[PDB]
């Protein structure tokens, strides 16, 4: 006798984690910048060009993606509008502080996006890893996931943005 037990689920571990065949409509909407990492720490510390705080992602056509960010310039939150062009599933290019490529590494559409960017500056090229979430903070488990990804890629300058000025106060342009 005893309770018969039965395997349930799939063999791989993660639930609803999307790594390819990205559905753009479901990654659209409101996002918050949570974590930022780089191999060049100056790019993400205060005054760094890549210290940008995402606001919204929108599908533009069957290819391109609109990204709206805030960044700090001359003491103020300023809104910056970017259009990223698709080169293949999950991969885009965009011009900002030079020429960039970036990849949607992994996403849970209603929770988070992990993005890995390369910038091709001739003198000081760099990599950026970003973690966006559907809320302004995330679980410790997800922060550890991000940190492990960074470590696996040799990226050791890792900032948690959730207790510093991310220009949240600048997101109130539109009312219900």
């Amino acid at each position: 006798s005893g309770e018969n037990l039965y395997f349930q689920g799939h063999m791989h571990e993660e639930e609803n984690v999307v790594r390819s065949n990205i559905d753009i409509s479901k990654i659209s909407g409101e996002w918050y910048s949570i974590l930022l990492a780089s191999d060049v720490k100056e790019k993400i510390e205060e005054n760094g060009s890549m210290r940008v705080f995402v606001e919204h992602i929108k599908a533009l056509d069957n290819s391109s993606l609109s990204f709206v960010f805030h960044t700090k310039e001359n003491g103020k939150c300023t809104e910056i509008f970017l259009v990223a062009d698709k080169t293949k599933d999950g991969v885009y290019t965009v011009v900002y502080d030079g020429y960039n490529v970036f990849s949607i590494v992994e996403t849970v559409y209603d929770e988070y996006i992990l993005l890995h960017l390369l910038n091709f500056d001739k003198t000081r090229p760099f990599q950026l890893v970003e973690f966006y979430a559907r809320e302004p903070d995330v679980s410790q488990k997800l922060k550890e996931k991000f940190v492990k990804y960074c470590q696996e890629h040799g990226i050791v300058n890792i900032l948690d943005l959730t207790e510093v000025d991310r220009c949240l106060q600048a997101r109130g342009s539109e009312v219900a």
